[PDB]
């Protein structure tokens, strides 16, 4: 059996009669499956527990993850491996707290109200492959490292630190979150992992065998990049935004990595350094997208690859072969490069 | 008036007896300072939420974190304005939830339950200056970014790759992470602050006018990893374990930065550049911890300074002179250097 709980908000306000009339209808389609479970709310949060076979709760989730009347949901917890029900009686008992006023009931409403908002700011915190593993009924700090395969993706802001000088402090900060949020919905679609974000660079992985997905996230990346800029407004310190990408290939380690109070779940290895330092060469070599002889050989599609160059550094004591892909987008944006080396002027007109 | 919530876990299994008994002398000693509240137990969890003048609370919480029998303690909210108290008549009303068996009380208590052990995990995850920003009354999200000066701290371990090629991928870690908790550690107690790990590199910051401490944690961060070394067992992949560091100073940006769902709270700025820079050229000068001029005019102790080079990067098209501190720790931490040189067939026999 699979016990799922998740927690979610209300996407706008529901009354007790609309509560009720969920939890009436869930009630009778659980118990047309077996499944059982507590509904609980309070102050436009639902608590979820749903247990039955794992078919069965998966299609159920499935429907409730797709329903617009709550937003931001978080499975907090997925068994997968259930032998015994929590609620067996109960195909969907429904507990609204607001309307409730017992005696012993009030302080643990102001606990589970403040345990939750801690929680929801702690999420917005917290690397996206935590959650993920939550869901897939892992507790993350039970995994242990391991050798794998791994498409590194570095990029960062071409000419950052003229950004830096000539804006505002919010303005700054607005600029490198829009990027941050262009490169990670991208990734993550394309069914990479960002990992971290280091002064204006984003750092992410995607499995071995997945370069083709590496490389359709990287051009999707400076496609919408271009949509950004020209699509901004008048003076706009987002009309001048270029990023340069370095890809690289290799086996890391994945785990948990860090001290005894804090730490990531993330990748150690020299696939990450070669990465970062391919990216560091877009400059050089003007091109906005950069990888290893490596990624080009893994990938299984007919990309337009160009070879730029054989370049060192490190460590291995080797020279490494250095594509890119020549289409009118690389163009567009390796033009930006140049751009992007003078835009002190029109940076700090705004 | 300030309310306080934290929860906290048993340090050794307690009784109903000794629990009443904490919350029976709670109770006196709140009814003698006018501070309310209540006091919950579930599955050797405990939640406290306390009420009453900022001077009283924080002296109660000074003793409540003293405690021996609870550990792990973390406050959830700091309200620092109060002005009308949630428990009146209850100057520590206690609520052993394990005993109770009524029958709402039963789904909340495995609510509870799901939603602290859930917290408890994300807690591992999250950046130590977000739960210091909550003790402080502030909800982190939503600071507002500032320009700040700040002293930032970059680490590494030398010859790094040799280890991850030479161990198995549970050494590679530990030996990370041994590395991570010794530098966190003494950076902490130092009042600095670790914002980020990326691969075995360490950034941190501390207050603009605080060279002194940055330079003082730099040298404890040595002189620890010296005994950690001289310490280690027979064969011991941490008896070559050596740090370089390196210290820049500079107005940065402080602030939540990150894309929609995932934000660090932590720093941005050439400052960090240029101190990963120098924390580079520890192998070029042979020294284990080198810091620019700023740090070094910035300071206001007696350190034996020793001026090392003049060197350039970037950027600003400018050379800046570096420094190290010239004394027993750091001449035998920098000839620590020449030895990690070539630590592969020492790594290669555990
Ligand atoms: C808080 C909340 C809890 C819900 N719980 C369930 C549930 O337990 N079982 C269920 O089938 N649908 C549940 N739903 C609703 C589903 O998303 C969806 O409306 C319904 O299951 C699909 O019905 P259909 O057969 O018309 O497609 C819940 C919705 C909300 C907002
Ligand atoms: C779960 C828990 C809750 C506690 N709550 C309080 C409290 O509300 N007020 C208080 O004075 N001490 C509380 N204490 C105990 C204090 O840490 C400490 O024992 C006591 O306040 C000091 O008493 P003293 O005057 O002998 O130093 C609590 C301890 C525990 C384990």
């Amino acid at each position: 059996m699979k016990r799922l709980t998740y927690i979610s908000k209300f996407s706008r306000p529901l009354s007790g009669d609309e509560i009720e009339a969920i939890g009436r209808i869930s009630s009778q389609k659980n118990q047309q499956a077996n499944v059982t479970g507590v509904l609980l709310c309070l102050d436009g949060i639902f608590f979820q527990i749903l247990e039955g076979e794992a078919e069965k709760i998966d299609r159920i989730y499935e429907r409730i993850l797709a329903d617009e009347r709550h937003t931001d949901i978080l499975c907090l917890k997925s068994e997968v491996e259930v032998q015994e029900r929590m609620f067996p009686d109960w195909s969907m008992q429904t507990i609204n707290l607001d309307e409730n006023t017992d005696f012993l009931i009030r302080p643990i409403k102001v606990l589970l109200q403040t345990l939750t908002e801690s929680h929801r700011i702690l999420e917005k915190y917290t690397q996206p492959s935590i959650f993920k593993i939550i869901s897939q009924g892992t507790n993350p700090l039970n995994i242990r490292p391991k050798a794998v395969e791994k498409i590194v993706f570095f990029s960062d802001i071409v000419s950052f630190s003229t950004f830096a000088e000539k804006l505002p402090v919010e303005e700054v900060v607005s600029v490198v979150n829009s990027y941050f949020s262009v490169c990670t919905a991208i990734i993550t679609r394309q069914g990479g992992e960002v990992t971290k974000f280091i002064g204006d660079c984003v750092m992410a992985y995607f499995d071995g065998d997945c370069a083709d997905q590496a490389i359709q996230a990287s051009l999707d990346i400076l496609m919408e990049l271009e949509i950004l800029r020209n699509s901004a407004p008048e003076g706009s310190p987002l009309r001048v935004l270029y990023s340069g990408i370095g890809l690289a290939k290799g086996k890391v380690i994945e785990g948990n990595i860090g001290s005894e109070l804090k730490r990531d779940y993330t990748i150690l290895g020299d696939a990450v350094n070669v990465a970062a330092r391919l990216e560091a060469l877009t400059r050089q070599l003007s091109q906005a997208l950069v990888f290893s002889s490596e990624v080009k050989n893994s990938a299984t599609k007919s990309w337009n690859f160009i070879w730029l160059t054989d370049s060192e550094l490190k460590g291995k004591s080797e020279s490494i072969d250095i594509y890119s892909i020549d289409n009118e987008m690389t163009r567009k944006s390796s033009g930006g490069l140049e751009i992007a080396r003078n835009i002190g002027h029109y940076l700090e007109r705004v």
